[PDB]
């Protein structure tokens, strides 16, 4: 298999997020109807990103068995989305006691990816395997570096088909790729990224974000801003011919308190550099705070649809 050319099969995509990785389906604001899969085939996008919270609704203790009414639920939301010719990348996502306590966690974390990888090993070539969502805090890229490769072993013992989707450490951003280290052993793996630069922009008013009130009004699309985008756009780009392993822009997205012109600017300049690269890419997010479609509304954000497709 040509990882590569999974990529491509990625292509361009949406994070359904505030759904499944909550605590509970439905916690943080968004459950996921079927009919999103026809709404976002019909749009144009190539893929659906489904953030996975496993660790609320697996045992504590070895078997460290996922609970069947959950996989039930995962399954539907997958073969939903395969329905519609769509790709599907799910992951393993806030897991939060796994970051603070790798130590104790990662032999629970590889039980949960060896039930995953054993369930899905016959589903569709257009399903990813994205092993963890932005490791961070106790979880070093270091220990991560350990981490993936155990998780590689235990997917592998059970699946050679499907294409596996690998983060960077230090909260999935720029700053720990070149600490990465992917087994040459494995061939058919993607790189993820998660691209929020410049963040003071982005995340302007955020209000999970401590200070961020002081970047408001903050613009963007000036040329020295096309200038770094660019330059920290080139580094992942040679990172990637250097180590031969595809890039996957996992997550992408301005908040609305962004100005929405800058928000285009920024949107429609990430897409289009993006997909200089060939680089397969998802927007953060579907429908909540940095949502371009408003499921009560029913309604996309068109200046926002028009940046991404
Ligand atoms: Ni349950
Ligand atoms: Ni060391
Ligand atoms: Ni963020
Ligand atoms: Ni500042
Ligand atoms: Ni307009």
């Amino acid at each position: 298999v040509d990882p590569f050319e999974r990529n491509k099969i990625l292509g361009r995509g949406i994070n359904i997020g505030n759904a499944l990785e909550a605590p509970n389906e439905g916690d943080w604001g968004v459950v996921i109807k079927d009919e999103f899969f026809d709404i976002i085939k019909e749009a144009g996008f190539s893929h659906v990103r489904i953030p996975i919270r496993w660790s609320t609704h697996a045992y504590a203790f070895p078997p460290y068995k996922i609970m069947d009414r959950f996989f039930k639920r995962v399954d539907e939301v997958i073969n939903g989305a395969l329905k519609r010719g769509l790709a599907v990348v799910i992951n393993i996502h806030h897991y939060e006691e796994l970051m603070n306590d790798p130590e104790e966690h990662k032999e629970r974390f590889l039980a949960l990816w060896k039930q995953i990888a054993d369930r899905y090993k016959d589903y569709p070539e257009t399903l990813f395997f994205e092993i963890l969502n932005e490791p961070h805090g106790n979880l070093t890229p270091e220990k991560w570096n350990e981490l993936l490769e155990e998780a590689l072993k235990v997917i592998r013992s059970i699946d050679k088909k499907h294409t596996i989707i690998i983060g960077t450490a230090e909260w999935g951003g720029i700053s720990a790729l070149e600490k990465l280290s992917v087994p040459k052993w494995e061939k058919n793996s993607i790189v993820t990224i998660h691209y929020y630069n410049p963040f003071e922009f982005t995340h302007q008013g955020a209000e999970w974000v401590e200070g961020s009130e002081k970047w408001l009004g903050r613009k963007w699309g000036s040329p020295d801003d096309q200038k770094h985008l660019i330059e920290e756009f080139n580094f992942i780009e040679e990172w990637s011919k250097k180590n031969k392993r595809p890039i996957y822009i996992g997550e992408f997205g301005a908040y609305r308190k962004a100005d929405l012109e800058s928000r285009i600017k920024w949107t429609s300049f990430v897409v289009r550099e993006m997909e200089k690269r060939r680089w397969s890419w998802a927007y953060w997010e579907f429908c909540s705070g940095f949502g371009v479609y408003d499921t009560l509304r029913k309604t996309w954000n068109k200046d926002l649809l028009e940046a991404l497709i």
